């Protein structure tokens, strides 16, 4: 009677290597830019995260125990290749084989992503993906993992290529920590996207019979006053930075005129030069109908109010309602409507924005084949009571999102799965171990797992495909 999900739907949980894993120095792991930024530029350190390095056994058991038939995991690049390129760290490759064995032992299909914010320190410093030399090292790493790991049927290149730009060269969040460098944001996108296109082409050529794809963060951008041509334009140009430039490269194998018209405008008003090449478009063009699936990482929508003035961005990493500021010259300013609910980090809780993006991708690019919601959830300071957590809050947010998932499907969108973030509690980039997102509460002091109320909820959802 209520919204109901496909029988064959995958009800998974997602995780990330450098957040869950642990053992940063333990067993051959090479360094990453995070190891320092968290220390000097922050307070808390990734050690011991959620001890996934040794605890995967309990987690996959619990996942299977509560109806989780899919799990997002990422191969820590620095683990396989300590420096980024060269001699393989036999110990690293081992762990990953053992991790997957448990996956199949447990009946939780692994969806593996290669790069998830962990570019090996050395390569990161040497330009990351703004240095074409590094594009090859990635191409090698991908090539390698493809050959080494036959257990994995689902592969993914990059997780959140847009945010990687947003955080490193625009909102200065992640290391390096640059600000307002839109030429870099666009450049980063082109280079990182080319890297993926070359991975996807190689996978197909080599013959592997699995499924390669991408995981894009797609926060819907709406004009503050739809009747306002300026604001409508504000959202046009805001969407072009975080979403359209990337999605184009992915499915058209080039950037259409609107995207260019706008990218040229941004860089006019903000200054910048871009290095785009025929070979990049030859590579991008060759892989536009090879992606097997599309990974949509949706959390919220933004409202843009076209407004002149100098550019300024204030990131709310501490969680202070309204401390967030964002304005870009030649674009507009984000302005959150008061009718719509917010969390302490100023993330809007707007489900329809999801459905809207699903339809946006579906109509703009038919060739998408299928969709997977590879990320979505709500993180706050959960309270441990009765050695559980009465997170009725989370259930409500996630439920609403799943409700419109039914709608998008019913209305033609080919969405085949959901991955709540995270499976169990993990370390947070901007918030440390305070922003709990998982279905299972991890007592970080004892690395214990206690299933929260959302787990038992999720189960009956997973085994009845009835949202209620």
């Amino acid at each position: 009677m209520t919204k109901t999900l496909p029988k064959d739907f995958i009800f998974g949980g997602a995780t990330a290597a450098y957040q869950a894993e642990g053992a940063t120095h333990t067993d051959g792991k090479g360094p990453v830019a995070w190891d320092k930024y968290l220390e000097d530029n922050y307070w808390y350190t990734a050690e011991p995260a959620s001890d996934f390095y040794h605890k995967y056994p309990v987690d996959l058991e619990l996942a299977e125990e509560y109806g989780v038939n899919g799990i997002r995991i990422s191969i820590a690049w620095s683990r396989i290749f300590p420096t980024g390129y060269g001699e393989v760290n036999e110990k690293g490759v081992e762990f990953y084989h053992k991790l997957f064995a448990e996956c199949h032992k447990r009946h939780v299909e692994p969806f593996v992503t290669l790069h998830h914010f962990d570019t090996p320190e050395a390569l990161h410093s040497n330009g990351d993906f703004l240095n074409r030399e590094n594009i090859e090292h990635f191409i090698d790493y991908a090539a390698f993992c493809f050959e080494e790991f036959p257990e994995v049927n689902y592969w993914t290149t990059f997780n959140e290529i847009g945010p990687i730009g947003d955080g490193q060269y625009l909102v200065g969040k992640f290391p390096p920590g640059i600000k307002y460098d839109l030429a870099k944001v666009f450049q980063s996108h082109h280079n990182m996207m080319v890297s993926h296109a070359r991975a996807v082409k190689l996978y197909k050529d080599k013959g592997y019979k699995g499924e390669i794809g991408v995981v894009h963060a797609l926060p819907t951008k709406y004009p503050y006053d739809p009747e306002n041509p300026a604001d409508v334009r504000a959202a046009e140009l805001e969407d072009i930075i975080h979403n359209k430039f990337i999605l184009d490269a992915t499915y058209l194998g080039h950037y259409c005129d609107k995207t260019m018209e706008g990218v040229n405008h941004i860089l006019a008003e903000n200054g910048g030069e871009l290095d785009l090449r025929d070979e990049d478009f030859q590579a991008l063009d060759a892989a536009k109908d090879l992606n097997d699936f599309l990974g949509i990482n949706y959390y919220m929508s933004d409202w843009m109010q076209a407004f002149d003035g100098e550019t300024e961005i204030i990131h709310n990493g501490k969680g202070e309602k309204g401390s967030s500021k964002y304005q870009i010259k030649g674009v507009g300013r984000r302005v959150a409507p008061d009718y719509v609910p917010r969390t302490d980090w100023d993330w809007i809780i707007y489900p329809e924005g999801l459905y809207d993006q699903i339809m946006r991708v579906k109509n703009d690019y038919p060739n998408y084949k299928k969709i997977y919601i590879t990320e979505n959830g709500l993180g706050y300071k959960d309270e441990f009571v009765d050695n559980t957590v009465y997170d009725d809050g989370r259930i409500d947010y996630v439920k609403q999102h799943l409700e419109v998932l039914s709608d998008a499907i019913a209305d033609g969108a080919n969405v085949k799965g959901y991955f709540i973030w995270s499976l169990m509690d993990v370390f947070s980039w901007s918030n440390g171990y305070e922003k709990r997102y998982g279905l299972f509460y991890v007592d970080f002091d004892t690395q214990e797992r206690y299933p929260k109320k959302s787990a038992h909820w999720y189960k009956k959802l997973a085994e009845t495909q009835v949202i209620e």
